[PDB]
């Protein structure tokens, strides 16, 4: 797919529709998450102690949404320029998912929650053309935070 003047379109158009509603799809992330591994709850401080996912826990909401908009600024960043470029913020983003005991067959866990996330947000419009291209920018986010990790442990 590469990334076309269309494709992009389609992501960004889709990420607006996301933020549009952060409490929600927040939650419903972290459930997609825990039923594609239950285990992952000890994790978090926020599940810990917990028995279900805290629906209105400022701590959980301002995380799962960083997470979503950093996918689809990678998304422009390969239509305009052709890749995702790796800052300081990355960087830290690696070092914290080292300290809370994070490993790399942890992000398929976190892609499918977000491609089944993004499934549910567009719904009708959803398309080839537009699974394809989330699933390129997750897929060449995540090469580069996994990179950040490897790097802090
Ligand atoms: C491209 C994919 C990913 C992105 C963009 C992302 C982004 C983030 C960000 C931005 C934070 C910190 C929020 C804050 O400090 O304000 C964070 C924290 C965290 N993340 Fe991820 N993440 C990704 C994949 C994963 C995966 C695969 C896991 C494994 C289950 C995970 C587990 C955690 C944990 C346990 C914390 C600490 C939360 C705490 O104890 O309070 N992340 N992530
Ligand atoms: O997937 N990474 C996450 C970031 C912040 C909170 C929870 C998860």
């Amino acid at each position: 797919g590469a990334l076309t003047e269309s494709q992009a379109a389609l992501v960004k158009s889709s990420w607006e529709e996301f933020n549009a509603n952060i409490p929600k799809h927040t939650h419903r992330f972290f459930i997609l998450v825990l039923e594609i591994a239950p285990a992952a709850k000890d994790l978090f401080s926020f599940l810990k102690g917990t028995s279900e996912v805290p629906q209105n826990n400022p701590e959980l909401q301002a995380h799962a949404g960083k997470v979503f908009k950093l996918v689809y600024e990678a998304a422009i960043q390969l239509e305009v320029t052709g890749v995702v470029v790796t800052d300081a913020t990355l960087k830290n983003l690696g070092s914290v998912h080292v300290s809370k005991g994070v490993a790399d067959a942890h992000f398929p866990v976190v892609k499918e929650a977000i491609l089944k996330t993004i499934k549910e947000v567009v719904g009708a419009k959803w398309s080839e053309e537009l699974n394809s291209a989330w699933t390129i920018a997750y897929d060449e986010l995540a090469i580069v935070i996994k990179k950040e990790m490897d790097d802090a442990a």
